[PDB]
């Protein structure tokens, strides 16, 4: 501008002021892929995503948000579960869209399974029924010489891809071949990958190499479809990834001086949350954790490459446990309990530094829930990371509480609940006498029978710039409708869309969003 | 901290986030001093101001705002306007109470009028009935030997006071006795202070000069008892200044250099604003504009003087046209319209840091209604000032509205109206149907027949720190007790509490607004 005192331009009233296109005003909703409606026994990458992008459409919704995309732990009660992953960077197979293969004809019609019961995943029965008819497709494929070989082999030979898909086929088949239940226990030529004893893994385990690799591609093709067919319809892809990985992976095995091992590779420390004035001992995650004084010195590189493969991925995605950036719990490895712990000083911001300087600016929403210190909000705030506000957490303590809306600032997401709450009407099934009124009180004295419109437009109304409805509460639906349950080990992660509703007749509810997505500037 | 990967203290968890009182929510009710019931034409200084602190303590209210407390010009048709002052640094007189004289023995209780007309101010008669009352109290005082003398020397010698008690005093005395329109028709040794002529003017109107200076400080002595109980009952007083001063004043004639003036003290430019697509021609305010590229070369030490008076009265203050900061419009003084001026380039920030290295921080208040440019939000952001957000304002464009409280930020002020808006009532009676149908969808499709609640509710339980209710819409007044209409000349800044409401009689709106207060975090 020019100096003190002397003439602006003529036109200077036309210098209106900017409105960053960052911080737009979104609405999205929360429904894990599984939770898809159809006849294979989960919900897939097929004709029901595209008819559910066609709602969120209607609807006037611009964010879709998902849990991990991960291959979910077969090996305890950890059930279909997308936070106790095989692998941080491998898709679930059965997500793969039976349909889609045979559109593409790597399966036939009649290979189909016949319509499956529809209620609710069955992750003791899902594997055994879809897992050969992927792997009928993937060998097909690898069998081809069209269009799809060549992709196959642009995909493979990608070195991106290639960065974490070879280590998590090998790892793969070495567990398939040796069969313990870690690689802590691998024979020592695998467990500590002589280069002679990959190079025979891949001659007598060639098949099974291959067509991992091929399955990985098939996620990944009917992913993008997915995701280019939701960017053709102004909807981002919200993802989510866990802080941790866990210890029998490719993610450890590959990469053993990227965790705080021992020279024999067993974990010194494990993950972990002290007790908080919560039952006496806290909570024992025991994932492996990070080295990050090595990260530090080659620039982060094993983090930057999780970053890369989460952005092929999403638009953008929470890392949960955001805390464990500037501090996390350790628990000596041998301890059976979290009491025993220390808190360790996390990487910080320079983390945040390298992945920008790799890879640019990514939108990562901070999971910020619980107990957290000064020094997680100071982190968060320096990388401009939104943080999360829960309106089912909102209403059991004093005006303070940050979930109220009139605490909300607008770099925040707000949910009604995430896949971890009941719906809004088990919640409200559950709540005591005091906190119902306190909350009828809150929302302008509404009537009991209105609280599942009433939190929702709690939620479009507030500042917070991207507001997430879990797709449960648009349906009307009660507790046994809830996803996750923190403290369970069974009946998790199983909800889908009754067979009886379908996208097609939800035109109500979607006008019913879309009005409140006008009137507060979502649209 | 520690380095990266070393533990942290045992107490780490013990770290909880600060909350910074700055930040605290507060809410406030906007009344003008002259609004306050009482039996001698004008609202005082007196014991209404005493009970009206009681209520807003009852009320759970922090905050108290006022207009600007300066004298209003007699010498148009701004009848009573704060915002046409005769000085920019005095208190009005007529604020002063008569009774709290009688408590100090400077008037007679004999000498008090017999009750007047309590409805409105009557601005054509309030000054022939109090002026002289005053002034007879300032010559008992000025004949005293008491503590009240001794305090009356302390304040004419302080060096803050004198800076510009002793211009003002001189100015008024000089007005007194040559009665031109301005001080540009003054004989020469007046206009142009020679010290001689000032040395004469004291022997000639010593009287009319030591009675100005004892009103002043009966002002201040009445003044600082009604801040110093604010402040025993947590109330914090928000106080008002237009940026500009006008032409015949002390502000001016004793500062000449600080303004644009040619060689014979005559304004160059003055200020107004241009056309916005209204009415063809703008405004023209016609005051004199500050010499910006002058006041940076002293410090801006006029601007850190005028700041320190308002701390004096005030605790925090808004700043009528901000945007003049960044940027100001310039017409010739011979023009008698708007349309043909140009912006000017603000002192921006550098006056701000003088202000701050000068005075310490001061809780400014940015007035930033109608069209500003990113300049002036920019300039805004920089110093940490929060803006304005008027619900009235909001329902007649679109969801993107600054004023809708999904676009409020924590760093505002939020109002229902100000002084300028009519009453909720009386804008919603005047309010056209498809805007009213609008408001009544954004509240939460609430009744018209409660539609203040609603605006009230809107205002307290928005993100904005500070939320401030007119005490016309507390007690449910229409468009009667409106206390300005922007376009006109008459029938403003008259409105009283009516004599039949007393603040003992309002305990209902100070326990309906207390919990509200309760419920959204403001007390
Ligand atoms: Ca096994
Ligand atoms: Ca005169």
């Amino acid at each position: 501008v020019p100096a003190v005192g002397e003439d602006f331009p003529i036109d200077y009233a036309d210098w209106l002021p900017k409105r960053d296109p960052n911080d737009r005003r979104r609405a999205g909703i929360l429904l894990h892929p599984t939770s898809f409606p159809g006849p294979y026994g989960i919900g897939d990458l097929g004709p029901q995503a595209f008819k559910f992008l066609d709602w969120l459409h209607l609807a006037g919704c611009s964010l879709w948000q998902v849990l991990p995309l991960v291959p979910p732990g077969k090996r305890g009660n950890e059930d279909g579960s997308p936070y106790s992953g095989q692998d941080a960077n491998c898709g679930n197979t059965l997500l793969i869209s039976l349909e889609e293969l045979v559109d593409d004809g790597l399966l036939k019609m009649e290979e189909l399974p016949e319509p499956l019961p529809t209620d609710r995943v069955n992750y003791s029965t899902i594997s055994e029924i879809k897992d050969p008819l992927i792997t009928k497709a993937a060998k097909r494929l690898l069998s081809s010489e069209g269009e799809l070989k060549d992709q196959l082999e642009n995909f493979r030979r990608d070195p991106n891809i290639s960065s974490w898909l070879e280590d998590a086929a090998y790892f793969a088949a070495i567990d398939n071949s040796v069969n313990t239940i870690s690689w802590y226990d691998w024979p020592e030529p695998l467990k500590n990958r002589h280069l002679a004893a990959l190079e025979e893994v891949y001659q007598s385990e060639k098949d099974f190499i291959d067509i991992f690799i091929a399955q990985q591609f098939l996620f990944q093709r009917q992913w993008k479809k997915v995701r280019d067919y939701a960017r053709s319809k102004g909807i981002s892809i919200m993802g989510d990834m866990p802080i941790y990985v866990g210890y029998h992976s490719a993610d450890v095995w590959a990469n053993k001086k990227q965790f705080l091992l021992n020279r024999k590779g067993f974990p010194l420390i494990v993950s972990g949350v002290p007790p908080d004035a919560f039952s006496e001992t806290g909570q024992l995650w025991g994932s492996p954790l990070y080295d990050w004084k090595a990260m530090e010195k080659d620039g982060f590189s094993w983090w930057v490459r999780r970053i890369q493969r989460a952005t092929d991925l999403f638009d953008e995605f929470r890392i949960d446990h955001f805390r464990g950036f500037a501090g996390f719990w350790a628990v000596p490895s041998e301890e059976k309990i979290a009491i025993l712990g220390r808190w360790k000083v996390g990487p910080g911001k320079p983390l945040f530094d390298a992945i920008l300087q790799a890879v640019g600016k990514i939108n990562i929403i901070a999971e910020d829930l619980g107990v957290i210190t000064e020094d997680v909000v100071q982190l968060r705030k320096s990388i401009e990371a939104p943080g999360m506000a829960v309106l089912q957490f909102a209403f059991g303590s004093d005006a303070e509480n940050p979930h109220l809306p009139h605490n909300h600032e607008q770099n925040q997401v707000v949910y009604t609940g995430t896949h971890d709450n009941d719906t809004i009407r088990g919640w409200w099934d559950t709540l005591p006498q005091e906190e119902k009124s306190n909350v009828l009180k809150y929302l302008s004295n509404i009537e009991e029978e209105e609280i599942s419109r009433g939190l929702i437009e709690g939620a479009v109304s507030s500042v917070a710039r991207i507001a997430i409805i879990p797709m449960q509460d648009v349906l009307g639906l009660g507790s046994d409708s809830r996803m996750n349950i923190p403290a369970t080990q069974f009946g998790n992660w199983s909800w889908r869309i009754p067979s009886s509703t379908s996208f097609d007749n939800l035109d109500a509810e979607a006008k019913k969003l879309r009005d409140i997505l006008a009137t507060y500037g979502r649209l």
